[PDB]
């Protein structure tokens, strides 16, 4: 089996992207946000607390004909925005992009952070981290590509994020018109639970590569580029006016500035991020100060290749016995 979805920026920004899942029987449609960097499929519900709900579309296993409890379990995640959701687990069908899992487990949250309640165009997460990450206590359960796994044409599913523009996610297949070149394979350690890589290095613009290994995670749920600060430093120094300001919370510059592309290596191969896909825009509205997309991870603990960098790329994560990613130029 295979399934292709298309994902469709939340906003101007591409803060985060939505792919339509069908939940039920009949099909419930949700907008849920793929997470590559966490493990729940978790969505606002009939169970949410009214007063946390504001304008989400609502999953309702009793509605369902082929929900039922998971009794006894709970959830509960906190995410690296200091966001966080808490509920109790439903089996039901799952389908993305015509791929179908029977018996998934979906997290149906009684309680949400005010960040999930204030964007009223995400319905819910749906991870595609490593299992071991799933927070369904007291029986951890399966992501959505765990599950389909056995079934898939090919192990993998395939990230193809836009900038300014809907994408796709690809299940049991590789689409080679998707992507220029050939994809160059590196090593995963799963020992965090994440796609974690390491990348071989970076140049500023058109500047000279530094040779030098990044371990970081592949995470389409985080917005930004989260590097060293040493990385970081060197990249806005090419921008008259940047400045990291701890007011606002992180590196900004002049929105009069035209950026400088980003270079990360993936072996002996780059992905260029150009430099609009940095531009975050004003802090606020109307600012002339702009936000940057390239920011330390000093303060996180781990390097952050999030949308920023995925979308500049095409990207294959491999779920084989041996799991590896993919990183193809588009």
């Amino acid at each position: 089996s295979t399934g292709s979805a298309t994902t469709t920026p939340i906003d101007s920004l591409d803060d985060a992207y939505i792919t339509p899942v069908q939940i039920g029987t009949p099909a419930q449609t949700l907008n849920l946000d793929f997470d590559t960097g966490s493990s729940d499929l978790w969505v606002f519900s009939s169970e949410t607390t009214a007063s946390e709900v504001d304008g989400q579309t609502i999953y309702t296993p009793s509605k369902s004909t082929t929900a039922k409890l998971l009794s006894g379990a709970t959830w509960s995640i906190s995410y690296g925005d200091g966001s966080s959701s808490s509920g109790d687990v439903y089996t039901d069908t799952v389908s993305v992009g015509g791929l179908t899992v029977t018996g998934q487990a979906v997290e149906s949250a009684k309680k949400v952070s005010s960040s999930f309640t204030e964007d009223s165009t995400i319905d819910g997460l749906l991870g595609l981290a490593f299992s071991t990450l799933n927070t369904v206590s007291p029986t951890q359960q399966k992501t959505f590509f765990d599950n389909a796994k056995a079934s898939l044409d090919s192990p993998v599913f395939t990230a193809d994020l836009g900038y300014h523009a809907p994408g796709t996610y690809n299940f049991g297949f590789i689409d080679t018109t998707a992507y220029t070149g050939s994809i160059t394979y590196t090593a995963v350690s799963t020992k965090q639970g994440f796609w974690e890589w390491t990348s071989t290095g970076y140049a500023v613009g058109s500047g000279t590569f530094k040779s030098t290994s990044i371990d970081g995670i592949a995470d389409t749920g985080t917005t930004l580029l989260y590097l060293p600060a040493t990385v970081v430093s060197a990249y806005w120094a090419q921008v008259s006016g940047a400045k990291s300001s701890s007011s606002v919370g992180g590196y900004v510059f002049p929105c009069s500035a035209t950026l400088p592309s980003f270079t990360f290596g993936v072996g002996s191969a780059r992905i260029v991020i150009p430099g609009d896909y940095i531009d975050f825009g004003p802090i606020s509205t109307g600012s002339s100060s702009c936000f940057g997309g390239i920011q330390s991870s000093a303060g996180i603990g781990i390097n952050i290749f999030g949308d920023v960098a995925l979308k500049a790329a095409f990207v294959v994560f491999n779920g084989a016995t041996t799991p590896t990613l993919g990183f193809a130029s588009k």
